[PDB]
């Protein structure tokens, strides 16, 4: 699939399953059933995952790195996708939806460069609009 999204799952499952329908709408191919993938027993599966689509979208729903803060060992999974997705250099298109931005120094090392990449800000009242934007985004 061209498409990785990573979300977390307690505040941006809804705009993630926005955007796995209406990209697909719109011709992209999209991961899908994802979850099932992490945990331990899929973790290599999960990493492939990440390592296979060529745009990483990041849903920055409200607190959506909180979890990825002193997690050191990069047990969780946003962490463990994005550590992914930085290490091959993938395009990454992070979507703002609420995010409260932190202090980088509060984020793992290996993850702080995500707060590099220009972000979308999302919009339900121009959903569409949104997507074309992400879309030019998309390579």
């Amino acid at each position: 699939p061209d498409v990785f999204i990573s979300y977390r799952r307690n505040s941006g499952s809804q705009l993630a399953s926005l955007l796995k329908v209406h990209l697909q709408l719109h011709g992209f191919s999209v991961f899908i059933d994802v979850e099932k993938l992490e945990a331990p027993k899929f973790e290599d599966k999960l990493i492939q995952s990440v390592m296979g689509a060529r745009n990483f979208v990041l849903v920055l729903s409200p607190g959506a790195l909180d979890k990825c803060m002193q997690d050191h060992d990069c047990k969780d999974w946003v962490h463990k996708e994005i550590v992914t997705a930085l290490s091959c250099g993938k395009n990454i298109v992070p979507i703002i939806d609420g995010f409260e931005w932190p202090e980088p120094q509060v984020l793992p090392e290996d993850m702080q460069a995500v707060l590099t990449f220009n972000g979308i800000k999302w919009s339900h009242e121009y959903q569409e609009a949104t997507i074309e934007k992400i879309i030019r985004f998309l390579q």
